[PDB]
């Protein structure tokens, strides 16, 4: 009751299929909307905002209002909404406060109507809506009354025009609408096939007009308003001089900045000035259609220096941060925002050379295919500093300027402990997030790659994603980290298993490799495609952090599914389709393997390892504890084997030796998805070196101990030595679910319980030892079997799992750690 509690919190990573870029200059909030009509607030790091519209559709648009909590977003049925950051109680909150869908006549066409252009104009009073037609309406903000009395026509602007410039499509789509930067009486109207006007509101006439010898693509405004920058559907962009003294000019300078062949459209373009007087030019697009035409590009000119930043995902918008308000005299950028269809990216523009600006948040937890996430509650602070100094040194090419989205003030509180989520992935890496306690940055990336062996237009590959599959052998499929010792044990997909160590400095060591041949007292099989992989031979060289010293291949190269590290006693034990091992990765010997496979398997199989256990319990004597490795099959078959481990002072000088001691098989038949032993006070078993850490956790070894097996449909205990059965709990017979991951879990005095989860995407807590349902929840749907595959537990009640490739969802089941995120946006 007063320990128990399951509510939703927040979400990590970027976000699921956007659609939209946003940012207010003034509040330095950055916004993205998203393919199912989610838009995400995001300022200084602690400060975010989620909302929903009613409607399922994609968000099209995000205008954030000059200077103000406010927002205008389009969605793709051409409605506006009108949203706000309502501070209420303290603590500001985002909500959507009124709505308006632009209509039209009756018996107008419908896409006489469709918004393209939304101009927010200065006085925050007035929204200026360019349409497919031709035609710009004017709605008032708020209560969103469309005032026919100021509706802009498309032929009400071609009478102020003369004869010559009168030639009109049907659709005359306004495809630019921007206001004068000095002013706010005059606004810029641009048409698809060429024609740009500047109007005059109070008064109704053109004040300046020309015809674009090639289709208009989108235009800029300079910070004076006495020139104009437009980009053109041939890949071209030309300047234009604003003058009272000439109405009516002819282009000042064009030029296609790629090449003399064709090329793309410039789908945007800007010119930014600086007090140097060495204007930015940044326009997207412009690419050849010879051979660069399929690429996502977008092109920043300055002092000589060009670089077409080059992205692996569509662009979806992008942005670049000023250092001026409206009324500064020079633009002066520093920052590109670039919100890619799978990544978000920023690049500094001042420091020369351009390099990219470290994520605090927004990281594509996707950059590769995550396969396998393990998390690591409390970390002690020698491990903690140590990994993010490592951290340190692989981030030294990103630029030393601070987040400059620092918008907000974040009111949660500091993190109790340092928690830790470790994410495999399938390109062989592996990386250290935060998971403290809510935000989630990155710490340090692991590359286990390594153990396995023209210049225009100025192309620049930037981001971290990678929208391709080298190789799938590289994936990650087990992490096993001791917070205590620093040794990591990282298993692949085609059958390796590393086994490194945290060191702070650099070294050029050469990797012992192993071969464990699960096959060895079982002849007449053959493997068939997925081969292994390929260690280098030589000597290689290691940067700072995690660096491997043993490589065990398994034979034949199956998927590695199970796998367990004891940090004190030096052995791992791993596990795959067909058998399992134990290794002595201190004397770097093969300490036994055993081929599980059933004489008449499929073509998964019942010797299928499952679950790989350590543990110091009676096995034989009923008065002498010692050593033993626990492994469970999907059979149902237990085995237990008696380790003999030397002291520390001759961990060097004996072999470790194991012998059998029990087969155990649990007479259902179902899979072993869990093997747990408790104490004399039905404590679990502390994890290696956690008793080293505080003596006072020694276990009960007086008293008899107990063996929990947990099933994929119930769960039973033993008593050891004896493995006399005592309890059960079918709760397959029961409920109808069957487990799919299980782990002890610590609630707050404090006592232990069992975390379930069950195929159905409930969460159930069973007491210890008599299995008493304490409590069950609902984390996520039945139907969700990709996110409830890859999700995650910790020790004190919090979990993760994957609501999309790219994002983690992050619930707490304990109520002493509970987060709510308060932020505060102000003026
Ligand atoms: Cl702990």
């Amino acid at each position: 009751r007063d320990l128990f509690q399951f509510n939703k919190t927040v979400e990590h990573g970027f976000p699921h299929q956007p659609s939209a870029l946003g940012y207010s200059p003034s509040l330095r909030i950055l916004a993205i909307g998203t393919r199912s009509g989610a838009i995400k607030l995001y300022g200084a790091p602690g400060v975010e905002f989620m909302g929903l519209h009613q409607e399922n559709n994609a968000v099209t648009q995000i205008h954030l209002l000059p200077g103000q909590c406010q927002l205008v977003t389009l969605l793709d049925d051409n409605s506006l909404h009108l949203w706000s950051l309502k501070v209420k109680g303290g603590a500001s909150e985002l909500q959507e406060d009124e709505s308006f869908t632009l209509r039209g006549p009756p018996g107008a066409a419908p896409s006489a109507t469709q918004i393209t252009v939304v101009l927010p104009h200065s006085s925050c009073e007035l929204l200026y809506l360019g349409t497919e037609s031709g035609n710009v309406f004017v709605v008032q903000l708020p209560a969103f009354r469309a005032l026919e009395d100021r509706t802009i026509s498309s032929d009400a602007v071609l009478q102020r025009l003369p004869e010559e410039a009168r030639h009109r499509r049907v659709f005359e789509m306004v495809e630019a609408l921007q206001e004068h930067p000095r002013d706010p009486n005059q606004i810029l109207i641009g048409y698809s096939r060429g024609l740009v006007v500047i109007w005059d509101l109070q008064g109704s006439r053109v004040l300046y007009h020309f015809l674009s010898s090639q289709q208009l693509e989108n235009i800029w405004w300079q910070r004076d308003g006495r020139l104009l920058v437009s980009c053109h559907s041939d890949g071209s962009y030309c300047q234009w001089p604003v003058s009272s003294e000439a109405q009516q000019p002819e282009p000042l300078r064009s030029l296609v900045p790629y090449g003399p062949f064709p090329c793309k459209a410039i789908t945007r373009i800007l010119w930014l000035t600086t007090r140097q007087g060495l204007p930015f030019t940044i326009f997207q697009g412009g690419m050849p259609r010879a051979s660069y035409g399929d690429r996502h590009c977008i092109s920043v000119i300055h002092d000589g220096q060009q670089t077409a930043f080059d992205f692996t995902s569509r662009v979806i918008g992008f942005t670049v941060l000023t250092e001026a308000d409206p009324a500064a005299t020079f633009d002066d950028p520093y920052a590109l925002v670039v919100l890619a269809e799978e990544e978000l990216v920023v690049i500094d523009l001042q420091t020369a050379g351009w390099p990219p600006v470290q994520l605090p948040y927004l990281a594509s937890l996707h950059c590769s295919a995550i396969t396998c996430s393990h998390h690591v509650s409390n970390i002690p602070l020698k491990l903690w500093e140590r990994i993010i100094a490592a951290g340190s040194r692989q981030n030294a090419h990103f630029s030393t300027m601070e987040w400059p989205i620092d918008g907000g003030t974040s009111l949660t509180p500091a993190p109790p402990q340092r928690d830790l989520l470790l994410t495999g992935h399938e390109d062989g890496t592996v990386r250290f997030w935060d998971a403290s306690g809510v935000c989630l940055r990155l710490l340090y990336k692991l590359s286990t790659v390594r153990v396995f062996l023209d210049e225009w237009p100025p192309l620049r590959k930037v981001g971290s994603f990678d929208p391709y599959s080298d190789d799938p052998r590289l994936g990650i499929q087990k992490i096993f980290l001791c917070k205590y010792s620093g040794y990591l044990a990282v298993a692949g997909t085609a059958g390796q298993v590393l086994v490194l160590e945290l060191n702070d400095e650099a070294a050029e060591q050469a990797v012992e490799q192993v071969e464990a041949d699960l096959l060895q007292d079982q002849e007449g099989y053959r493997w068939k495609g997925h081969e292994r992989l390929a260690a280098r031979s030589g000597p290689v060289r290691f940067e700072p952090g995690f660096q491997p010293f043993v490589l065990v291949q398994c034979q034949p190269p199956a998927v590695v599914t199970s796998l367990a590290l004891h940090s004190e006693w030096r052995l791992v034990a791993f596990g795959t389709s067909h058998g399992f091992g134990l290794f002595d990765h201190q004397q770097r010997r093969q300490v036994f393997v055993k081929c599980t496979l059933h004489p008449s398997d499929q073509l998964s199989f019942t010797g299928f390892v499952r679950t790989l256990y350590f543990a110091d319990t009676y096995l034989k004597d009923s008065s002498r504890h010692c050593p033993s490795l626990w492994a469970g099959t999907n059979g149902g078959t237990i085995y237990a084997f008696s380790l003999r481990v030397p002291p520390a002072e001759r961990r060097m000088d004996e072999p470790v030796r194991a012998e059998q001691a029990k087969e155990i098989q649990l007479m259902h038949r179902a899979p072993v998805v869990g093997i747990l032993v408790l104490d004399g006070h039905s404590v679990p078993l502390p994890e290696p070196l956690e008793v080293a850490h505080d003596l006072s956790k020694s276990p009960d070894m007086q008293g008899s101990h107990q063996l929990l097996v947990v099933s994929e449909e119930q769960f039973k205990v033993f008593t050891l030595p004896k493995v006399s059965a005592k309890l059960k709990l079918k709760l397959t017979a029961l409920e109808g679910s069957r487990v799919r991951r299980v782990s002890v879990a610590h609630f707050g005095y404090g006592e232990h319980h069992l975390a379930v989860l069950t195929n159905l995407g409930d969460i159930q807590v069973v007491s210890l030892p008599l299995l008493k349902p304490q409590v069950r929840y609902s984390c996520i749907r039945r139907e969700d079997v990709s996110g409830i595959a890859s999700c995650v537990f910790t020790k004190y009640g919090q979990g993760f799992y994957l609501i999309s490739p790219s994002e983690f969802e992050r619930f707490s089941l304990s109520t002493k750690w509970l987060v709510e995120p308060r932020c505060l946006v102000d003026s």
